[PDB]
């Protein structure tokens, strides 16, 4: 019992439906906030005034280490966006590297529809490139200043627990996964870009047209809850998912997200429904993997109704106009190591991703397949 | 309620007999480790060996930033001492300063009579100045490589909580002291050397030249038990004690701190003890001021013995031939602010201090003392 980055391990918490936070210490004397881990956007944020939602705030004229860029901020996401104004201010991550770092900070000062209700957050991590940063890609993103100022390596790696988990930074911890890793391509480094070359539902090829899958393009975002896909790709998933789970009927509204189904405790029939494999492209000519998620993945629970014997579900695939989002439902059943030094990102399967006796998630290779490259859109 | 050094409130646990100590995380990745808070001394060592007494120790072959100084060190204190190996490596403090620095760091190999069993602490913080650090004042102590490698103010203060505490780092926290705080010179930059010039025994002049308060030297030292003092004092001292407490008798022993005495549970006659006073040299020309300790600081309490209702005492001044050393249980009734960047420590009535519905612990001035100079031991 040690391993080197044990301090790191459990230093997350949170669920998929409200996002996965950790500790981060910003300004002197000392302050520590709730922050969203974010792989899908580039901007290091705190809430900076009080607002209905948040517990506490970064307080700047209390820091003395606090520098003015005398900047105003804008981010949109896709649920929410914030202004705020932009500094620099020493930070750290108590339970991460053992390093101090003075990092671009934007203090939130309005907001609309980001802070999340008993989420416990305070403030959001951009851990994406400088290229989607605002204002600009001139912004240095967080991780990008803590490899150049100290010797971390550049590398980070997530295990999300579903119903916290672990953001190892600067290596991998052996203990969060089993079986092997299996790397897929960093496209381009601006969203954490990958390649979809195959999409099965229980062993059954959607058999579209691969460029579908990537259509727009195809990121690991560890700040959006679900699984989200173009469109058309939506609908063929949906329609094969119904297929495949007809020993029971739901409305349609439930495959839409409008609508949620119930069981008692303790009775849902993952059995019935299927399992949702992504074939990823490899690291050599013409090969690939797969990961398989299973229904405790896509479908997530949802606060009970009554603090009584009822588990809610909502179905986490949904659609997009922007193309796929692998987020935090489908990272819930692996270890995922962003190596940016790569340009690759590994997949393995959890040590705490949430199964049965009967299915597990699984990552598994290679297969052969042809014209990945062109999966991509231009 | 908010305080700008709040997050450094509550970072000590311990006590005077066993020592008080801070979390101090070292390496890449981190490794945490407890450690004793020690102004007695200017090395900064940790335990990096298997050993008895240690839950936990430093492996170098674990950190990636350990530089080896191909150096070893010796330190031998009053009680024990240890042998170790010279080198540098990141340090931080978890809830201290937002600021990690390079420090010089001993690993302790070997020790004799060092740690103590179910002390909790592996290492130790020298926090007093370069002049008596081993093997010499070349080697940085950690505070010095503090100051110089961040913005963190040259001063720090602590608050030992008797039956944990705080220390405050670049500043002073108004919420863990009532009254003012008054200011003593530090005579000269090693230990931290004060000068006291008048002793009273429930408000009765010891009547001893000054020279003997300090006789070689007196010091403020968290990493000590007892209010130590020069053979001489002491025995005048503990001579007016029993004059004072006559009310009931106690073995020769017990002053000697060779017996114990123990009282029902919760039965001590706090109040057949006297209360003892030391005036130190103010910051002003023959003016001074005097810090007065309850018997609850001078009989500290030792582990029940057989976990029922009896509490045990020692007798907590004992003599030395190295000078005066205001240890743990003189501490533990006041804040005490080491101020380095203005060359003096305050005291402040501290707002844990043990004490009863009758007396209490206190810092008052001021007084008038004619030369008070010839006090100190050339
Ligand atoms: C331009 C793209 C921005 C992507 C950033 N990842 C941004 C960060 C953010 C903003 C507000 S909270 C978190 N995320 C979102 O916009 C975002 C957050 C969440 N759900 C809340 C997420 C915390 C839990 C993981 N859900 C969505 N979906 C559309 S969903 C229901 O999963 O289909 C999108
Ligand atoms: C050359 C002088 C060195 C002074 C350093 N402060 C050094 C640090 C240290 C070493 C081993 S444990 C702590 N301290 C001691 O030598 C030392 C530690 C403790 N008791 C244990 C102390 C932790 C509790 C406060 N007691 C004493 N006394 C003689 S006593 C019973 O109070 O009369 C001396």
């Amino acid at each position: 019992r040690r391993g080197s980055f044990v301090e790191m391990v459990d230093n997350l918490r949170g669920k998929s439906g409200q996002g996965y936070y950790v500790e981060m210490t910003v300004g002197s004397p000392p302050q520590t906030l709730n922050i969203l881990v974010d792989t899908g956007s580039s901007n290091f944020a705190v809430g900076a005034a009080p607002h209905p939602f948040l517990h506490r705030y970064y307080q700047r004229q209390l820091s003395s280490t606090y520098r003015d860029l005398r900047k105003g901020v804008y981010v949109p996401y896709t649920q929410g966006a914030w202004a705020g104004e932009l500094g620099t201010d020493l930070v750290s991550i108590p339970h991460g590297p053992n390093v101090t770092v003075r990092a671009n900070i934007a203090a939130i000062t309005e907001s609309d529809k980001f802070f999340i209700n008993g989420s416990n957050w305070e403030g959001i991590l951009g851990l994406a490139y400088a290229e989607i940063a605002r204002p600009d890609d001139s912004l240095e993103p967080f991780f990008d200043s803590l490899v150049k100022q100290t010797h971390v390596p550049n590398l980070f790696s997530l295990q999300l627990c579903g119903a916290g988990g672990s953001m190892i930074i600067g290596g991998i911890d052996h203990s969060l996964y089993t079986g092997s890793l299996w790397y897929t391509p960093i496209r381009r480094e601006w969203y954490y870009e990958v390649i979809i070359v195959r999409v099965e539902i229980n062993g059954q090829d959607l058999k579209m047209d691969c460029k579908e899958y990537n259509y727009d393009k195809s990121i690991v975002d560890s700040g959006t809850t679900n699984l989200r896909l173009p469109k058309k790709v939506f609908e063929a998933a949906v329609k094969s998912i119904k297929a495949a789970s007809s020993t029971e009927k739901f409305p349609d509204g439930f495959w839409l997200g409008e609508q949620l189904v119930c069981w008692q405790a303790g009775t849902t029939p993952w059995n019935i429904f299927p399992v949702i494999s992504l074939y990823l492209m490899g690291e050599v000519t013409n090969q690939s993997f797969r990961i398989t998620i299973l229904p405790q993945q896509y479908l997530r629970p949802v606060e009970d109704v009554a603090t009584s014997q009822d588990d809610c579900y909502k179905f986490a695939i949904s659609q997009s106009s922007t193309g796929t989002v692998m987020g935090a439902v489908i990272m819930e059943g692996f270890y995922v190591v962003f190596d940016r030094a790569r340009k690759r990102i590994g997949f393995a399967v959890s040590a705490c991703h949430v199964h049965d006796e009967f299915r597990t998630a699984a990552v598994e290779g290679p297969f052969v397949t042809l014209d990945m490259e062109d999966c991509g859109y231009n």
